[PDB]
């Protein structure tokens, strides 16, 4: 009877409703659900760490079992600090499912203890990209339908700027 604990990694640059209902999905199965979002150094995220957080809280801070943490550093040592019983990750048809294979036999080979557990999103988040929805925003046009209303006016704020 002890509780569980999963971490949910990713750059969330920004988060999308397919990260909205998978976040929802594993907040039902699991006592604990860690929003772990990969600061991304040498990586240039488009919004800062702050920005992605607050995105990520205004979606879905109503879920009082969801924590929303930066981290950076190897996702197995992170997994371990957090006391972690599973990383959670997304596979959906666009998913490169070989590359997830990967990742959770190398972090196994690195922490025997690493488990992956996997979830898939409603259908109709199937096809929507981070990526996409980045160069929609940036072209001006109307990323309403892919993510949260909030989102949607930091992109309004980004462009307030240069951008
Ligand atoms: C952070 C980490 C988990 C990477 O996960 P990832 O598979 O690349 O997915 P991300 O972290 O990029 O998170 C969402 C992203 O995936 C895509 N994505 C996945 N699910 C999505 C969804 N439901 N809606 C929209 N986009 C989605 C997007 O294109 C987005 O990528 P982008 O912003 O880089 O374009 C991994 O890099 C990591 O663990 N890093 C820490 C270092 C480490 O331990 N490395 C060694 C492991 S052996």
């Amino acid at each position: 009877m002890s509780k569980t604990r999963v971490i949910y990694p990713g750059t969330f640059d920004p988060i999308t409703n397919g990260h909205v209902d998978l976040v929802t999905r594993a907040s039902r199965m699991f006592d604990e659900v860690v929003v772990a979002i990969a600061i991304g150094h040498h990586k240039n995220p488009l919004f800062s760490l702050e920005e992605r957080v607050a995105l990520a809280q205004s979606s879905l801070g109503h879920l009082s079992n969801v924590e929303f943490v930066g981290f950076d550093g190897l996702l197995v040592n992170f997994f371990k600090e957090q006391k972690a019983t599973a990383v959670l990750r997304g596979l959906r048809a666009v998913s490169d499912f070989e590359y997830e294979f990967q990742l959770a036999n190398m972090n196994r080979q690195l922490d025997p203890h690493f488990e992956a557990v996997f979830l898939t999103p409603s259908e109709q988040y199937s096809f929507i990209s981070s990526t996409l929805i980045r160069e929609i925003a940036r072209l001006k046009g109307d990323v309403t339908k892919f993510v949260p209303q909030a989102v949607v006016e930091a992109f309004e704020r980004k462009h307030q700027q240069g951008w």
